[PDB]
């Protein structure tokens, strides 16, 4: 029968912004520290895991399988396994679930688990250099927007699909700022105050001159009124609900964590942190992306057999304030959820924070566990939507 | 309980030339096209697809997670789950074991994996140009290159890691290309031979039509091979000819739990046995096949001599003669040629990086239902090192 | 007191297509053998040259100060003068005006003229690229239109301007497909003949060589004329075939004051008579021809009459139909088409925007030459409608 | 016979600093206002202008035949010649030639000329993007440096070319830096006082919030001291005397001016501000191209007849402090000439006002002439030398 698998070790960098703290830090050595911290922290050998799942949406520019790069710099044995998945702001999420199946069927005992995004190092492509522009003009690509933020689903920047949620489920201006100032106040809130101190590792600017630290988050907006939101223009459409603001941002980070089968962490005497109770994923049309988390937290919470009211806490992530009022919308009338602000996003999230996509389906997990340690609850679970749909959520529990 | 995990369809298109015939179809409707064939001759009602799993090594260039734009252009349901995976040689192997292990876990009851590379439309990169080059020359870099057959760990191409299994195992050029050789002309007598014309769903370009693997050099001669200049080292064994080629190609296939296949009223043409990674050092990252092959082998009770036919992608005539050989000093393995490879491999057809962990599996297939065979195996070095292998059986 | 110029050597590359034979050639090594060919049929040491004068349209990618480059490598004395002019497609016309009023005015007692265009090694712009594109994307600009072919104050690309010449005057397709037609037969009955032959250096590959002009349409036909779709407006008569081609080519001459070849025993070719400027409305630039003409023979004393052979430049056939009849209502010149463009023009020996000055200055001279005539012609309309024009003649 | 010609109109933009207050202005919109300032000062009517003669290094960018762009919009006729010359950093002054010639032969009676150049929007190139790059890395190349800055006879940057002369005259970093400083608190001096608003017309940059103006020149280093120009390190060579202090810098800048046979000017009743009396060429070789002003100063004197000691106030571009010293040098030992520094750059030079290499030709003659008119000279003569090697100078007289 299939194996129990623990979290032995978690850690993240801070979120930075776009072209700022970590700007000159490409991903893959974000995800060096990420996984150095958790490797650390869980008290394993580096030379003992059995593999690498990278997780990551923009590989372009960081070399061959990066993952492999990065297992190896922080002490991977040569035999270990490698490789990179993607599954846009799911992908930290999906990393994790591939190497706990493999640890659920004995493949491996201990799989380390990166998540990454340096949006401000993303590459710009030039698609006819190969072969030639032949004549006329052609175009240098965003990779970020073309690759990522742009989906060829939805016709457009994400933005557009949140702005399909607002008119679908009606959502206004006033209630979208609202809910964002709540969030970017939040974040400022936790940050300051430290909350975020235990699970981030600090990443090291190597200057000349001198050495600067990077040891806090940076994107939420100090200040934030409810007039002061209502003073942005709209960002993706005329007169659209969705702003800079109230929307989730680009940024960088990275994550990591090392898994283990509950018997291999016994035998090396080490502490398991939480145990895998579910993980799942659940597609939406690509058009409402946003709704993804109304159909996959359902779907997740059915295969444990849990019921909502019985996690301690959440972490939904907001790609868009209209996106996770259509999420409560869609939780409530399709489903029987009544979401627990009360229990749910704490210290902010993808508005306040930040979202780089590639980390952040398993930043929120990392998260999600810190702050049940810091109020000592049991249960709980995480969730996100996904550009294109497919959406995940997973469920944990301290035991 | 766990769930047996069948193949239900299965299909792939000619591998075309680097900026061949293929040149102009870029990766996603390159993989579309097998999708929609492993999709008809599984005959399932692409609506029910629990989840694709697209494998390629280069996603620049080809939109928002592809697998979903293909996944949604072939008919999945929006329901449906998407992710792209990467293990560079053997990423087309790598979706099939995650999608196979979604399977068996009662994740999903139908997953499809299209495995892609479009080396022809592979972007260059500006790195610098979102922040600025402020003054002096930049990079325009060929991503093929820096972000895929250049690895830093091995220190250059994956041609370097071939001649350094070269020197390791002192394997003269002579050697390489007498393997060559007849990897070239096993390729030309299948291809002129219609055995590929099974497993191959033609291309279609808006009126030509590709329809015929065009990498085999023809004419190949044992000299023309010794004329030909060393490609990556001053004095190195490996050479244009025998080294794998640059190549573009789709692979896809359904997979299903076997109580599906016999719900839905389906055939099952082969089942899952094993399938595991395991890696070496990256400046030997050929050796791979070596410690992956005895490990699928040792996971499924399964001895060498019980698999019907192989499937082992040759990167370079080194690397493989420097697998047939550590397969015989470290392992117990003498590698059966007359059971391996039959029709040509990575040096004769090909190497389109991304769709070759799948293809393997796609050929290996065909070649034992060409022969009235029951099970087969399949392998292949990785850049980085990390390989893989995997098992099947037709005997259901 | 004002010195008498004369031109004691001429030499041109042949003019190759868009892309095409001498597509691997740059720009500085066209010009490099054009101007040594010149140099030599003159018979001058190159070190005594005083200056010389480079004409070419897009000088992006062809390094510091090209003409400088040419000029040393060529053997010119460090003291010579050195510069770059542009005057689009009368760019060598141009840079022949310049040389020749340094030794009108004593300046300079030999000056070297050189005049290229490789089209085919024009490179592309990234004009965000320094100070960063930030965020979103980004033009990559192809030079040749956004810098040459594409202009602003006319609108559109050069063929609207041919088209607008086209509505002004009502000029059908079927006068621009006739135009050209024999546009191309002449030029391909030239070729074939060697009537080329005197003038043209041949350019060596590093071992192919080419040495034939190689854009003419051969079996053009009247009929083949009429299938091809316009190229530039919705219904226009204007399309590739009866407009001037894309081309690389490189052409130059040693000028002289007519005392100091006297002085140092060599031959002069042909005497500077006449030479200006004089521009129309940007929108119909194509009629520049009909405006320089008359002004270049007034400012001579010559009437249209006393010219021999003309050598004018074949924009596009609508251009020329209508440079044709502005000569005529406004002009009292009804062009004679028994002494004008004998051997194809830009229409079917093509257009290399930065040589094609100087070229028909070349050209002209050896039909004369070929011909036993001694008054002289040249003219052109200009992208902008700065037009030009020029008088020669044998009889020093 | 030949026409004697004079100059009507004079205006240059102030010299930005590269990617500094005119980043912002393409070099056809600073060659407009510089043109139209000349043309409002002649008091000449556009429309009977016969031609334009453009100056400029890089053309790459600004669009086809930019003179003939900028000759239309500043109102001259259609009928109206137009053509683009460059000679490196002698640009403006071989325009300023082949129009005079023009006049001087009959063939135009009144000619404008414009000498511009903004290095902050030199375009980058890429060289292989038309046939394809097939495979493997390239170059996207800088345009300022592969196709003006580094000459290819040279080897490398023109700063190499300096050390060149350093080398051969046993020039030492000492005496770079002195020269240097006041080069620097000259043009410090002339700015803040005022010396240059006379010739400078004023450049508009349209904000959306504002309206900011450009009217000073911003290249010139403040507070620069003896010590403070030997704290900078090598900027081109290991141990090398040149420095970005020493050095002239990256700038942007156009002038314009109106020429006019001395007929013509009489016959609508304006004002010749001065006659040409001589302007010629004369290279030296690229690898030591900065002594091109030895040979061409000496030249020009000759053709028309002057002593040196006759040019009431010169105007010596300073590309490096280097290559000044060694055109000291070489007009001492190879000429007669002790260079007079108590009539030569009074105000600063290249080095420390900056070095728009298209524009430079001609500025350095506005600057000539304005500098005449305050010290109510007669006789000035401008000179530089040229990438390359073929150096000009010029000679002027107020009557």
């Amino acid at each position: 029968e299939i194996n129990e698998v623990v979290v032995v070790g978690m850690a993240r960098t801070p979120i930075g912004r776009y072209l700022g703290g970590l700007a000159s830090v490409r991903a893959n050595d974000l995800a060096i520290i990420a996984a150095n911290a958790a490797i650390e922290r869980a008290g394993v050998d580096p030379g003992i895991i059995d593999e690498i799942v990278g997780a990551t949406c923009l590989h372009a520019g960081n070399g061959s399988l990066p993952p492999r790069i990065i297992g190896m710099k922080v002490g991977l044995p040569v035999r270990s396994g490698s490789c990179m998945v993607s599954q846009n702001c799911a992908s930290g999420m999906r990393a994790t679930e591939i190497a706990c199946q493999n640890i659920m069927l004995g493949k491996t005992d201990i799989s380390l688990v990166t998540a990454v995004e340096s949006m401000s190092n993303i590459p710009y492509l030039l698609q006819q250099a190969r072969s030639g522009y032949r004549m006329g003009d052609g175009k240098v690509q965003d990779a970020m927007l073309s690759d990522g933020l742009v989906c060829q689903l939805a016709g457009g920047h994400m933005g557009m699909t949140a702005e399909n949620i607002a008119e679908k489920y009606g959502i206004t201006r006033e209630e979208c700022d609202a809910l964002a100032l709540t969030s970017h106040q939040n974040a400022v809130k936790a940050v300051d105050e430290g909350i975020f101190d235990r699970e981030i590792v600090p990443v090291v600017i190597k200057s000349k001159k001198g050495d600067k630290v990077i040891s806090k988050d940076e994107h939420p907006i100090r200040g934030a009124s409810l007039e002061t939101m209502a003073k942005l223009p709209p960002a993706f459409k005329k007169g659209g609900v969705v702003t800079a603001a109230n929307a989730s941002g680009i940024n960088d980070c990275a994550a990591a964590a090392v898994f283990m089968s509950k018997k291999k962490c016994e035998e090396l005497g080490l502490k398991p942190l939480m145990k895998l109770v579910g993980i799942c994923s659940e597609g939406v049309d690509a058009k409402v992306m946003g709704l993804g988390p109304a159909v996959a937290m359902p779907k997740v919470l059915k295969q444990a057999g849990w019921k909502y009211e019985d996690v301690d806490y959440w972490e939904v992530n907001e790609a868009f304030a209209a996106q996770v009022l259509g999420v409560v919308r869609m939780l409530k009338e399709e489903a029987g959820i009544e979401l627990d602000f009360s229990k749910t996003n704490h210290n902010g999230s993808g508005i306040g924070l930040g979202h780089p996509v590639g980390a952040t389906g398993l930043r929120i997990i990392v998260s999600m566990y810190y702050e049940l340690e810091r109020l000592g609850l049991t249960k709980g679970g995480a969730s996100l939507c996904v550009g294109g749909g497919s959406a995940m959520a997973s469920l944990w529990t301290r035991d």
